[PDB]
């Protein structure tokens, strides 16, 4: 409902890149004065793929099964770790192979066979660029329409959608797909259907988004205005201050996400920053942006 407690928080968390919770930046409008961000996580250039993954991804997979809804977006500066922290390399694997390794052997355990639940693992890949929406997985189909359903469920009817239950089988689809991609929205859906085999015989379904997001060179308070950085930064403010409107309509990812932000859902923003001083505007741009609370010391 509407009212009867506010929308479930957006955690924010910002991570600084080595050279290549609350963080304090040099004001250079006043060298007397410093910019101090509040955050929900911290995690340094001594912070490694795991850290990240296990202080604030790995927590909430268990919530899908719950038939709770989950996102997971990297916002940041090309050069500063967005794909590196979403992607990885298969020396450093990022929160996109070590969720889809756990959620796999979590459905592939509670859904064995004698378990009373069936579990069905399918993935989605899309872009978000120019505000149309893309299949990655079926490309040359065209700007794909977002849906609503009558128990506010977002849907793209016609979306590809791919069963999957190993990791060969996530890897067959994901990699090729993968290969402007700095200046779009990478979408990556991954929806566990649920099942009870047994009385009450209910039915669940939980869907985790893995977003490696357009530069925030393109998001700069009033460069070009990205609209769906935008209005996720109006989103992110509306949700996280309780404001009464929140617009998600306003965007195409923000619509898409409306059932996976705020509400009962999951969520959790990584603030990619780098250390160089060629950086340092988009470095206070992206912290203004995805700071739960600002303050001028
Ligand atoms: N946390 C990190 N530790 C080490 N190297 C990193 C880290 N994050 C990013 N890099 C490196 O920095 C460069 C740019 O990172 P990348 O993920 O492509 O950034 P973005 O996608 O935000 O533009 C790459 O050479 C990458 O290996
Ligand atoms: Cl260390
Ligand atoms: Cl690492
Ligand atoms: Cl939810
Ligand atoms: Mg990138
Ligand atoms: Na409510």
């Amino acid at each position: 409902l509407y009212f009867q407690g506010p929308p479930a928080r957006v955690r924010v968390a910002v991570r600084l890149r080595p050279f290549v919770c609350s963080l304090e930046i040099a004001n250079w409008r006043n060298h007397q004065e410093t910019l101090k961000y509040q955050f929900d996580a911290f995690y340094g250039e001594r912070s490694t793929q795991q850290d990240i993954y296990a202080g604030s991804v790995q927590p909430i997979l268990r919530h899908l099964l719950e038939g709770q809804n989950a996102s997971v977006l990297a916002y940041g500066p090309t050069g500063a770790g967005k794909t590196h922290t979403m992607l990885g390399s298969p020396e450093q694997p990022g929160v996109i192979p070590r969720a889809l390794m756990d959620l796999l052997q979590l459905t592939r355990e509670e859904g064995a066979e004698g378990r009373p639940w069936a579990l069905s693992v399918t993935m989605s890949y899309l872009e978000i660029y120019q505000e149309k929406v893309l299949d990655l997985l079926d490309p040359a189909s065209g700007d794909l329409v977002i849906r609503e359903d009558c128990r506010g469920n977002i849907l793209i009817p016609g979306l590809s959608q791919k069963p999957i239950s190993s990791f060969a089988d996530f890897e067959r689809h994901f990699l090729p797909a993968s290969r402007r991609s700095s200046r779009s929205h990478a979408v990556l859906l991954v929806k566990v259907d649920q099942r009870e085999r047994l009385a009450p015989f209910r039915q669940r379904e939980g869907k985790l988004y893995l977003i490696d997001l357009a530069g925030s060179e393109d998001n700069r308070r009033t460069g070009a205005i990205n609209t769906s950085l935008f209005v996720l930064g109006k989103v992110v403010d509306a949700l996280n201050q309780g404001l009464p409107r929140v617009p998600y309509r306003d965007s195409k990812l923000t619509r898409l996400l409306q059932d996976s932000l705020g509400g009962s859902a999951h969520s959790i923003l990584i603030a990619n920053i780098a250390p160089e001083r060629r950086f340092y505007l988009d470095t206070v741009s992206a912290l203004n942006f995805a700071a739960r609370s600002k303050e001028v010391i």
